């Protein structure tokens, strides 16, 4: 009651007996599996991150600080376009349990499905990511690591921002350079407007079907490139309407860049007439079960319907 509000998010501790790992997804080693809350007659698809046991105690506390910090953030947020933490489990190694995003990160998704992503998907993704960031801004959260790789894909129609390792309250105090606002690189300044810049880069990643920003350019130069007024080039499928919104996100005066709530409005306008704003050959002809090896999927509930 001296300024900020108490964070009353619930931190759920889960038992190992309650979830079954099914398959490895990555290596912090991440499994796909199912979580069956005791006595609830539901099966919830989950990602289970089992932390690396770590050799050096300095590496140990680095792993653990990322883990507890992003457990704290994901437990405190609740929005259809941000990833929710379902719980943690304090076995010998700590495990973080999140809602399963079956289709992986969005960068790999647009890379692998270039020839079947239509303009309606692209623009709807832009709207959903801006809704997620607008929610974070409503909660005074600055993400500092927004990128296509940090957007996950529940369905082709539904994505969610993730990876809150670098997040912080707006006013508070204490490295992907090609996604960083200029004032982030020069003065270590981070705001919701620097997130807006990163959002511009992410949209450019999407519109280019996963190209690398400033490909082959060494990070040491990016700062001088940007002070000289250079920016990422207009993607081939982008009308000037879309590209111009993106370019506005990269203006040097952070207060001149658009706001996330403006970006929601503008991309929603454009998603009302997708083919007037992105030009994709064969657009009109583009389309997109037991994910586990379990034969009894009848009681499966998505985390979003259990909550
Ligand atoms: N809930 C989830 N559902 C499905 N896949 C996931 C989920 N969470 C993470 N992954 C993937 O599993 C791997 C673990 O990623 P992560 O633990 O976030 O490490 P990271 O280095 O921070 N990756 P990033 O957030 O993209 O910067 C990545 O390939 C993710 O895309
Ligand atoms: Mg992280």
């Amino acid at each position: 009651t001296s300024g900020e509000a108490p964070n009353q998010a619930l931190l759920r501790i889960l038992k190992e007996t309650e979830f079954k790992k099914i398959k490895v997804l990555g290596s912090g080693t991440v499994y796909k599996g199912l979580w069956i809350p005791e006595g609830e007659k539901v099966k919830i698809p989950v990602a289970i991150k089992e932390l690396r046991e770590a050799t050096s105690p300095k590496a140990n506390k680095e792993i653990l600080d990322e883990a507890f910090q992003e457990a704290y953030v994901m437990a405190s947020v609740d929005n259809p376009h941000v990833c929710r933490l379902l719980g943690i489990c304090l076995t010998s190694t700590v495990q973080l349990i999140t809602q399963l995003m079956p289709f992986g990160c969005l960068l790999d998704y647009v890379r692998e499905h270039k020839d079947n992503i239509g303009s309606q998907y692209l623009l709807n993704w832009c709207v959903q990511i801006a809704k997620g960031m607008n929610y974070l801004e409503d909660r005074r959260l600055v993400h500092r690591d927004l990128a296509a790789r940090n957007v996950l894909v529940k369905t082709p129609q539904h994505v969610k921002i993730t990876d809150f390792g670098l997040a912080k309250l707006l006013g508070a105090e204490e490295v992907p350079i090609k996604w960083m606002a200029l004032e982030s690189i020069l003065h270590r300044i981070y705001t919701h407007q620097s997130d807006v810049w990163s959002y511009g880069v992410t949209v450019w990643e999407l519109m280019t079907f996963g190209s690398k920003p400033y490909d082959g350019i060494p990070a040491s130069e990016i700062s001088s490139i940007l002070e000289k007024g250079e920016r990422l080039p207009q993607p081939p499928i982008c009308t000037i309407d879309v590209y111009m919104i993106m370019v506005k996100c990269w203006m040097i005066d952070a207060d001149s860049r658009p706001k996330f709530r403006e970006l929601i409005i503008e991309f929603s306008k454009m998603a009302r007439d997708p083919q007037r704003y992105l030009v994709i050959q064969g657009d009109e002809r583009m389309h997109l079960r037991a994910l586990m090896d379990e034969e009894d999927m009848d009681d499966v509930v998505d985390a979003d319907e259990y909550l």
